[PDB]
């Protein structure tokens, strides 16, 4: 999965990433912006789920800086992209 994740990482150690694959053609473009590989950006994914099921909906940016484990600026990026899927 990740070996050192110390560094800057370029954009080639994403889609080089062994699961760079099933990232939807908005999926990819995010990664990349973001610059987060698809193996932990789905872990983080399948969590934001496990949660907006649990209370139905009703997660905020607030919550969401908190739930997921990442930067503040960061997740608004990866918030927003929910709401782009009609996930929310």
């Amino acid at each position: 999965g990740s070996s050192g994740s110390s560094g800057n990482m370029t954009i080639s150690d994403i889609q080089h990433a062994p699961d760079y694959a099933l990232l939807s053609n908005d999926e990819q473009q995010l990664c990349i912006q973001l610059k987060i590989l698809p193996k932990p950006y789905l872990v983080l994914k399948e969590v934001m789920f496990r949660e907006l099921l649990k209370t139905g909906g009703n997660l905020s940016k607030s919550a969401c800086r908190e739930l997921l484990n990442i930067d503040p600026i960061k997740a608004n990026r990866i918030y927003d992209f929910f709401q782009s899927q009609n996930w929310m």
